[PDB]
């Protein structure tokens, strides 16, 4: 067997090993085709209709345009088919974890349903890919094509998740850069962002600012601190900078649009009233929650947005309650936004105190009273992909004349114009009742609110609350 | 009110006016989120997955700026914002009916369930669309507006399926040409074709070659046969071919993909074995069938893509023949294909014969048995949307000298290199036994069959 | 009635004659002989797009927006006159640009005329002067109901300013009434314009690059609201972060292409060879007055004719008085470039003003380091990086309204957005050439220039 | 020494080996910046700012993709970098002998001005390339790149233009006969030039894009045809190389012969003949050439772009005032006039308004108009061999037996083509425009059409 070639809109034609179209042709794989990459974004950005099976292709797909250009490039490096494939195989299933309306679930659902746990998409996908190899027979196939399971699984593992003094089995510290590719633990900066920022803005009506394809052809492996890790060309760093404020604007226009969260907001709500009565099928044919399919592969295999429609569908009244929150997102009855505030603090609010919110807001005192069930507040944190790190303090760069000696390059050698800060927290509140009335006084309680506890104005106080 | 704003990849932001939105605002529109514009194109174009609701809009978008366009060129026409928006509400509409997996539905799996009933998704879309002004109240809303509901609602209905002398009873003569925008039954010019060789190109990663705002911005109503038509600027009738010649492509290429259909075949399969088991909630609680399902709205409303899920899902063993069909799927285990005729003009083989063509290829004797139930014959017309005749013959045109006059423009007044025919037909056949001993025998059954029929190749 | 042209960054645009009238003059067809990015061609070979179509993308835009205004607002009372009179102004504020752009105004006039103060803009309201009064397009403006007085004022004004001193409402064109319609094609309140979103859209287009920002959904959220007394566009308030994108973009088409290190050596050079044919080149103007490359800016007859043009005369002349400037535009061929030696580390605000950048090179050469080039050797750029009004914020002059009071006017400031926008609003940074390519004299111009850095207390290599 | 990348907006980073970057960087290549891609097609799509120069780079890097795809999938081909490079150069290069407005100027100006000579843009690009390798010192670079120059200009230069004098190249061996397919593709005109001017046309006109092409390197594979290895296309593939034709005939109906570009570039021809005795373009040795005569002498030619549009436009020389006043006519938009069109051979069509003169009108005319007054434009729409289907001339592999050649007829693949692979209509402009003018062309032009048949 020779390759497969997919058209994807993005990327054009795609050339697929056989390994890998045997790993996409499983259910675990196939799945992905049921979960939408922007969630509640579609209800939204009627383009954003792709799913992340579709993105998970894009992923593989520059992975190995990465390595490949690496081991031409630099044939010292000795990388192998091999290494190729495992870094391919590692692309195309670092999404695999990923549950209905992808960061809905880890990021909303699960925390509220499961505090106690600690869940991401990550570790889905490291143990979907257990799953998938298992249960497909790819082992063997593996072997057939040179790779050796036992390491290579390890390698594609750590790829994904990190590790299970050079703290990685899977691979030795002469190939480090190799981890680097598909999910860049040091920076973020690796091929999961590339796709998904061309591919979003193909569908959702934008345009990136950071281009992928120069990225890789400046890309070097130089020694940094006894590793060998990828670094760019010193001329790229503002190009960095404009990926990480791509990354940013998309978070604002669209990933945390307010209207798409609130309907996030509502389908989580609508999971934890349902919770208890949905039973999905895992091994054995033991029964598992939507909370807890996260255990069990099996049953986790048949958890994508069918969910969603199975509970807008039902007529058991035990899901009655769920089912309306459903309905009202269908006829657009929708929580209403009143407005967003930021702390003026370095100190954040924490996840504890997300809960004590509404009460407060409730609380302040500027026709009608408002009690906190009324209210929604959301607390988003928005930054470079390190907290408050700047990201870019952790790439190393190589100039035209000594391509051989990475450097660092700061903040202040690029320009005086970049960020003094790379994290923040914006705090958005709605209304769950949405007569005039109501929204008038939640105007009136918010901007309160935001006086009582030092936080900046909002934009539309002069109007919303004379 | 004032205007939403949708930010649509193929259109930019385009304004809806609040009666539109609050007609998008409901379950029987919002429905359209969970079918495939492509259906099992998806499972061969990975960037194919655009459902129906999005075409929708577009649709009715295009729809708002052609009778904007004549509006504003041509006062004289009298076209009110009524019009404007009953032609937009039957644009957003004309695709309401679809089922799931789209023409998969109307195309494959209605056929064979119900063989005695005539249905398209065009009457399903009238049916929906009576369901949705009904159970929202939107007639209130049409009235506040200015609309009148029950010439309009007709006018809306006719837009879609045509009419239910002067055989339409929504708009008049003089209002003639409002029919012509929407979908278009004198040529198949209309912009549900603008929308989707738009849409259908920037997901699959294929090319349109015609402008449809170009289109727009030529388009001029005249007199034709004492009735007021939509006509094209001479000039323009080169991108017209152009424009069938790009739906052509399109099926070549993507809608009739051979395993973009086998796999709608495969779902089509998996639907009929589960269709006595599975339950849709219609009406009172009343319980439907998938091919039953398109008597009750209520019901319709809720039959999408998910019940192929539904049915991958399940854990019943009464669906584990269809359950098993689906999990094919997902390994691309395929049903698997045997051959095609070469393409013969005729447009012979009528819709109401396809399903006797298993039968008969089973029937053949070559020089291993296999049944009927084991083959899939796939008929394909390939032709410029009306069978055997030319669509730019009813095409009325004028030119820049005489605006007014309406005239013909004939094939040889254009060129040499369009076709000389304006259909084909192609049966390609496929089997569902998947062992090369099976498939070996398939393939002989098939040639004595092309023999048998005199149609002809590999 | 109207002409239809198909752009591919708009599609098909609908004209009215009178613009076409317009469009179809010397003086305007003259823009199809300007490359909108000057030497940035000689770096980013999709880059062949000329001012002319550019321009036709900017009346286009300026029309659209005042029609969504007019079409929003009926109460503006908004006229086929100003409409007209918006596009004629955005098609034309172009007109005064020189051969290859920036590098006219930006490098070569500053040098061949120091003593002259000449923009484009300026050369613009001259060049549009020229065109109508050369090509009897007055009458044509009466025939469609324009009142030439005033509204060829009102076009001037929309593309330098005011003509006419503390102050209030400055403007003699339109009232204050009608103040939005200033706002359209040259916004000199805070660079938020038609002219930029057709650049960013088009650059981007030829380019390769990325438009992060949207034009057509900013018309789309415009409103106009009494601001001050005076009738002003405002923006709808959740679009300011969309604003602050708007400036990111352009700053990063200056970083990536505008300022490009080797398209900026490329426009020296050609700046070069111009000053060394500047005595020889004749260009003529009215009367049969001859006119050198610097001068052609004295006479709209002239300038006319100054266009890419004097690039390939040059290149292809065989006269021995032109063999100097030849052989430097030959060089350019043969990619033998002035030579990049270094540039400074950024520094904020705008220190080193525009009469201080002829003395740099002196300066350098002055410079004498621990281990011989004169001052004609060295070439130094000054670099700006800011967001269009030198120190300040410009999102700090806009207005902007909220969903639930359309007719209210706001200010919004930038801690209320994100703490994440930049606390510096403008930046410059040096960088050095030496036009002697052997290595020694290359060598050398790096002591002078680390040397130099050393003595004004600048950093970087 | 590595590769330059170069930012391309259709291709996107495109790499160049430094040897490409050594020919790319001299007078003789970087003349085409100032040649328009679609000459007066500017003047009515203004998107076609697009020049030669950016054409040519996509032509030499699509050269290089299909021969490096054919490498990887079949070494058995024994493909060398040194083939890699030498296809890559006749790519770049196939552009090098287009003048001033690019077909305008082999199309129209070189046939009225020289009829007696025989020149195309090919034979010129070989000139140039010639050229541009002497005056450069270009033959050692190539050695120092593994090159052998003797049979690898002769090689580059047959990609160009066929065999210069059984097997008749010289350049390489029959075992690397598909080496001849890429760049200019004389068997059925599928190649690399054609894949980049549909993309980049379609960028700069305003139609939309695709990416077929790159599927067609990925599906292409070399197989036995006639004891030949020839490229041949995946079987699947044959109805896209029908819509691949489709496509460029849209391109001719819309772009490249819209009635107005054309008569654009018939006024440039008009006013380049009335000025070719007057400009001045010095070739070797200082030797004084002319528009007409700058193609026989490359020194002169390297010289000769669009450039000389302006010089004319701008020029106040009392001999140039003819040719001035037709530029200037193009300007203020007062274009030669359209008298009518109908539905043979290039000979012929020097003779076509002296015919059409001759016509005797039966009306009373106020005017009589001579030869010089008409201009007659034959248009040929075809597949671009003539009457031939060049789909008959590709073979084909299916997926079962890649190594096995075949031929698709076209009953095979579509009845809806065409019956018809070539068409001819004939238009008529008049050079004079005032209406009595016109009146009378028309009439001219009517008795004319009758005189000949075809009405
Ligand atoms: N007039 C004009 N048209 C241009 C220009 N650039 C592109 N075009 C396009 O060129 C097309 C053809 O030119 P027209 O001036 O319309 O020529 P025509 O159709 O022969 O003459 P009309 O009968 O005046 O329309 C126009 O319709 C425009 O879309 C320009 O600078 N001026
Ligand atoms: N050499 C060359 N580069 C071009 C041309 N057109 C566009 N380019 C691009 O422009 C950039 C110009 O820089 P170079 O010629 O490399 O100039 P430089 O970087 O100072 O010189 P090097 O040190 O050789 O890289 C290149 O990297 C190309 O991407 C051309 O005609 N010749
Ligand atoms: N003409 C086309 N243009 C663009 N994309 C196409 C075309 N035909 C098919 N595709 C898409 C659908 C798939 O994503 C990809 C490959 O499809 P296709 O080439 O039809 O392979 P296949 O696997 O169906 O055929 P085979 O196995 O016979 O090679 O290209
Ligand atoms: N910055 C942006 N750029 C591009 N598209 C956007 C941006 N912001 C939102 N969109 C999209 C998402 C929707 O399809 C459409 C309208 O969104 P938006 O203006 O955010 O409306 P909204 O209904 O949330 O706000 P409001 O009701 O306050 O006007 O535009
Ligand atoms: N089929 C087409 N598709 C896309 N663009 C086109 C097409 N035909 C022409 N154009 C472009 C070229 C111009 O910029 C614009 C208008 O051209 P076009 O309509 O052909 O000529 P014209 O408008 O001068 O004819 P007329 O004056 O007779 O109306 O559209
Ligand atoms: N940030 C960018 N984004 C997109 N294109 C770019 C960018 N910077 C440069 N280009 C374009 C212009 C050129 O066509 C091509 C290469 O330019 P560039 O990488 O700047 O090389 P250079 O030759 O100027 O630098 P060096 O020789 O130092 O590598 O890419
Ligand atoms: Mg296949
Ligand atoms: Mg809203
Ligand atoms: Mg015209
Ligand atoms: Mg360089």
């Amino acid at each position: 067997d020779t390759m497969k070639v997919i058209n994807d809109p993005i990327h054009g034609h795609i050339e697929l090993h056989p390994l890998l179209v045997r790993i996409i042709d499983t259910p675990q794989f196939q799945r992905l085709r049921y979960i939408k990459q922007l969630g509640g974004g579609y209800y939204v950005f009627p383009g954003a209709s792709h799913n992340r099976f579709e993105h998970s292709l894009g992923v593989g797909y520059l992975a190995g345009c990465l390595v490949h250009a690496l081991g031409e490039k630099q044939p010292e490096l000795q990388i192998s088919e091999r290494d190729v494939l495992c870094v391919q195989i590692a692309g195309l299933c670092r999404n695999l974890g990923h549950g209905p309306f992808s960061h809905m679930f880890d990021g909303r659902f699960i925390p509220l349903a499961r505090p106690e746990v600690k869940w991401t998409h990550e570790q889905g996908s490291v143990m979907m890919f257990e799953h998938l190899i298992n249960s497909n027979g790819i082992k063997p196939v593996m072997e057939q094509y040179g790779l050796i399971p036992e390491e290579d699984i390890c390698f594609i593992k750590e790829q994904i998740v990190g590790p299970l003094l050079w703290p990685y089995k899977g691979r030795p510290e002469n190939k480090s850069f190799l981890y680097e590719i598909v999910s860049n633990k040091r920076n973020g900066i690796d091929v999961d962002k590339w796709d998904y920022f061309a591919r979003d803005c193909h569908h959702l009506g934008i345009q990136n600012n950071f281009d992928y394809k120069r990225f890789i052809k400046f890309a070097r492996v130089c020694e940094v601190d006894n590793e060998l890790r990828i670094c760019a060309r010193d001329k790229e760093v503002g190009n960095l900078y404009d990926m990480f404020h791509t990354r940013n604007s998309l978070h604002r226009r669209a990933y945390q649009h307010k209207v798409g969260n609130i309907i996030d907001t509502m389908i989580t709500d609508a999971f934890l009233k349902a919770d208890d009565y949905i039973e999905i099928t895992g091994a054995g044919g033991k029964k598992y929650r939507i909370s807890t399919a996260i255990d069990d592969m099996e049953a986790y295999t048949k958890l994508t947005d069918n969910i969603f429609l199975e509970i807008l569908y039902s007529t058991d009244p035990k899901l009655k309650d769920a089912r309306e929150i459903l309905k009202q997102i269908e006829y657009r009855n929708l929580f209403k936004y009143v407005g967003e505030t930021q702390p003026t603090g370095q100190i954040k609010i924490k996840r504890e105190d997300y809960e004590s919110l509404p009460k407060e807001v409730a609380s302040a005192k500027p026709d009608v009273k408002l009690k906190a069930e009324d209210f929604i507040v959301d607390v988003i944190n928005m930054d470079y992909g390190m907290q408050e790190k700047n990201p870019i303090d952790h790439v190393s760069f190589y100039c035209k004349t000594a391509p051989n000696r990475a450097i660092r390059i700061t903040k202040n050698q690029v320009s005086q114009l970049l960020p003094e800060k790379f994290a923040e927290q914006l705090i958005r509140v709605y209304c769950k009742k949405v007569d005039r009335k109501s929204l008038y006084a939640a105007r009136q309680y918010f901007v309160q609110w935001c006086a009582d506890r030092n936080f900046t104005k909002p934009q539309d106080g002069d109007v919303i609350a004379p």
